[PDB]
């Protein structure tokens, strides 16, 4: 069996994520704050997925639904539970040996409350404005605020080839509490944000 050695706390930028879904409606299109995508256990540089764990049980986190509906909405479809269930089954099960479902979602909520990206960039006016930003600059501002380098993830429009920031990753040690440096970015030196 495999033992995760770290976590990737992944937050997503709703507007960008929605823009890549040019086919249909997008519930979170109007959100202007980073929301939780998921907490992904890592192993030797790779995300551990689909581990032999417990079925998702909404009643196990019923007490967090309040916070989850605000910080962890399904931005693509109007079904938050489906999104939480998927993230648990695909990612959460892989760290269940230490964190049961209730503990994992609570961990994600706490991490989100301790990692306000927009708030951290505002003092530098480095927030979203649909213009080009520097990977180095953004990583620098976040490290100065939180203490460690985040991971920046981008997606490229197939038509225009323009790169857009879509997710920001905060890396944690196996304890799920000690912030550590992220080392992998999918974003190039510059991107739209
Ligand atoms: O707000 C969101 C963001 C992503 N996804 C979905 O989750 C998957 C991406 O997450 P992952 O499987 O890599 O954890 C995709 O199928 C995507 O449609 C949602 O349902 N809602």
């Amino acid at each position: 069996y495999v033992e995760f050695d770290s976590f990737w706390f992944v937050q997503q930028w709703p507007p960008a994520v929605c823009s890549f879904q040019k086919s249909g409606s997008c519930p979170g299109s109007g959100l202007r704050t980073f929301t939780i995508h998921g907490l992904w256990p890592q192993q030797s540089g790779t995300s551990l997925t689909n581990c032999p764990g417990s079925p998702f049980d909404i009643t196990k986190i019923s007490h967090l639904q309040s916070q989850l509906n605000t910080l962890w909405p399904n931005v693509l479809r109007a079904n938050n539970q489906q999104f939480w269930s998927h993230e648990w089954t695909k990612h959460g099960t892989c760290s269940e040996s230490t964190f049961n479902q209730a503990a994992a979602f609570k961990l994600a909520v706490d991490m989100r409350n301790n990692y306000d990206i927009i708030g951290a960039l505002r003092p530098h006016a480095a927030g979203p404005n649909g213009r080009t930003k520097s990977r180095q600059a953004i990583k620098g501002f976040l490290k100065a605020k939180f203490g460690k380098f985040p991971g920046l993830r981008c997606r490229t429009d197939p038509q225009t080839k323009v790169s857009y920031l879509v997710e920001v990753v905060a890396c944690f040690a196996q304890d799920g509490s000690t912030l550590i440096d992220c080392t992998r970015d999918t974003c190039g030196a510059n991107f739209i944000f």
